[PDB]
């Protein structure tokens, strides 16, 4: 069995291999990367994104969210309070201002430490969930709005041609904004590339272990979890590296830099921070080992997740017992 410990493996791909996504993706896992539940890939030094990104000031932030937690240092939720609309250059403004830049440090374990001390006590503004494109329509090597799409994958693989689209986003940070506990929507791959500014750190949980840290989380967030079965999938919940440690939760950590792609995978459990400024672009996506885990994908029906448009389709084929109860929770 390869990967065994479900180490967070490193790729560096050639010019070559970068040229089929698909395949790429297979060979990662024929070597393992999938036990981990995260992988970083590092561009062969060929490839751009883009030529620059000098003129990127303008993209609105239509509802910028402030993030602000509830609870203890290493255990706590947060919630989103939007905020009015801004530019991505008044964002980056924001950002290095005294009241929201990153303090002086190090190495990124100061800062980690830092981070994880000190991030209760402060409401960083996160640029999330932005519907667009920061790859050039000319690079043809790992472009995230040029990937095979989701619905296309279903419908290879069972035969069932489905309504839904899949676009990627894009994600504006700056110091402390923070992505809470979860795998994707449906339990789908994701893949991340950070085009710009301070570096992400991230946490993951082995696919093989997710089941550990969920009955952390429902030890942790009682009330959360009387609430909801599912309630990891609110994308709320915080839970620091010491005490997963303290509880026994298998884990793995990792920074990625700008220039640099991480994938999740199928049901792969993660959180992370960014380190200042930055601007990623994400996307899911699947495979065929994914069907498996779409199939057996928890599910929140108490109204909180609530998700796009093209999240019915995958219910309704592949979780019809779930169906009515879910949409339900969509209505
Ligand atoms: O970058 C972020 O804030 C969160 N990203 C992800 O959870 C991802 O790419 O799957
Ligand atoms: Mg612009
Ligand atoms: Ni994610
Ligand atoms: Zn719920």
């Amino acid at each position: 069995a390869q990967n065994p410990n479900c180490n967070i493996m490193i790729f560096h791909p050639t010019k070559e291999e970068f040229n089929d996504f698909d395949k790429y993706i297979a060979y990662m896992e024929s070597q393992g990367a999938h036990r981990a539940g995260l992988a970083k890939i590092i561009p062969p030094k060929e490839w751009k994104a883009r030529e620059t990104y000098d003129n990127i000031s303008e993209i609105l932030i239509a509802t910028p969210l402030q993030q602000v937690a509830s609870g203890r240092a290493g255990v706590f939720t947060q919630y989103h309070k939007k905020k009015k609309a801004m530019t991505v250059g008044e964002y980056r403004h924001l950002a290095n201002s005294k009241k929201y830049q990153t303090p002086p440090h190090q190495n990124f374990e100061d800062l980690e430490r830092k981070y994880w001390k000190n991030r209760i006590y402060n409401s960083p503004i996160y640029g999330a969930d932005i519907s667009g494109s920061l790859f050039d329509e000319n690079t043809k090597q790992w472009n995230l709005g040029h990937l095979g799409t989701i619905q296309d994958l279903l419908e290879k693989e069972c035969g069932v041609v489905i309504e839904g689209v899949n676009t990627p986003y894009l994600y504006f940070g700056m110091w402390k904004t923070t992505f809470a506990w979860h795998t994707e929507d449906m339990d789908l791959y994701s893949i991340n590339y950070l085009h710009l500014g301070e570096p992400k750190t991230w946490y993951v949980v082995p696919p093989e272990h997710g089941q550990r840290l969920e009955r952390l989380a429902r030890e942790l967030f009682p009330g959360s979890s009387r609430g909801c079965g599912a309630f990891l999938r609110h994308k709320v919940a915080l839970i620091s590296p010491t005490v997963l440690k303290e509880n026994g939760i298998p884990f793995n950590r990792i920074t990625q830099e700008a220039g640099e792609f991480m994938v999740t995978f199928p049901y792969g459990y993660h959180a992370g921070f960014n380190h200042g400024f930055n601007c990623a672009e994400a996307i899911n996506f699947a495979t065929p080992r994914w069907i498996d885990y779409g199939k057996m994908a928890s599910q929140c029906s108490c109204g909180e997740a609530r998700v796009t448009f093209s999240m019915d389709a995958f219910v309704r084929i592949l979780q019809p017992e779930r169906y009515d109860l879910w949409k339900r929770g969509q209505d």
